[PDB]
């Protein structure tokens, strides 16, 4: 997160951390007791998801649960066109129990509205190019479709949307991929990509436009 601040511990209970050998590489959103939503470009053969965290130090966070999973379903059209449909559902081995610091969030069924201010959180790089010790939070506003599509032509696709890009230099960044973007308490998008460096004025970040994959997310999680 660029130019944000330490989130209020456990203020985003749907936040899922994805760690590899021993480091964080992505995030996900608990959209169901046994399913974590994330960016297709975060696919692995097996994940080590951390729920209920705030600091990466799992054994320092109470209600925290380091579950495991291996069945991941990337969206059929991911990366066709280049970079598009960047979402993926990861099915957790053992379903988790919604605790005090671990709750799932629902996906917005309506589409981003320009100007609307939202929040995004993650453990990605900071304004100083450094990784944070706790989960970061920042607000960015939805940018209009016109500006988005022209700014990111010809890579822009309807499965994406822009947010931020303001003068305040608030934005996501590397390590926040698959992170959540909440709008009025709904999961509006996932941290997907954007120009580098991050936090450039006039250059918003791109997020997966979840409002567009409700039916798929459903047919998958359920059936
Ligand atoms: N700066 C950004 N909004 C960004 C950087 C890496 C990435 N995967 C996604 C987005
Ligand atoms: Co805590």
């Amino acid at each position: 997160i660029i130019n944000g601040e330490d989130c209020s511990p456990h203020s985003q209970p749907w936040q899922a951390a994805l760690v590899m050998e021993n480091e964080l590489f992505c995030s996900g959103v608990l959209v169901h007791p046994q399913w974590v939503l994330s960016a297709a470009h975060c696919f692995q053969n097996s994940y080590t998801i951390g729920l209920g965290l705030h600091s990466l130090e799992a054994d320092q966070e109470p209600g925290s649960q380091m579950v495991e999973a291996s069945l991941s379903v990337r969206h059929p059209e991911y990366n066709r066109p280049l970079l598009a449909n960047d979402l993926m559902l990861i099915k957790l081995d053992e379903s988790v129990s919604e605790s005090d610091t671990i709750r799932s969030i629902s996906i917005a069924s309506q589409c981003p509205t320009a100007g609307n201010s939202c929040l995004v959180s993650g453990w990605g790089l900071l304004a100083n190019g450094r990784m944070p010790t706790v989960l970061q939070c920042v607000n960015v506003s939805v940018v209009s479709e016109e500006v988005c599509s022209k700014l990111y032509d010809p890579l822009y696709h309807p499965s994406m949307f822009c947010a931020g890009g303001g003068q305040d230099q608030k934005d996501s960044c590397n390590g926040d991929s698959g992170g959540p973007l909440i709008c009025n308490g709904y999961l509006q998008g996932l941290v997907s990509f954007g120009k580098a460096p991050c936090g450039q004025v006039g250059v918003p970040g791109v997020y997966t436009n979840l409002c567009k994959f409700t039916e798929w997310i459903e047919k998958t999680v359920q059936a």
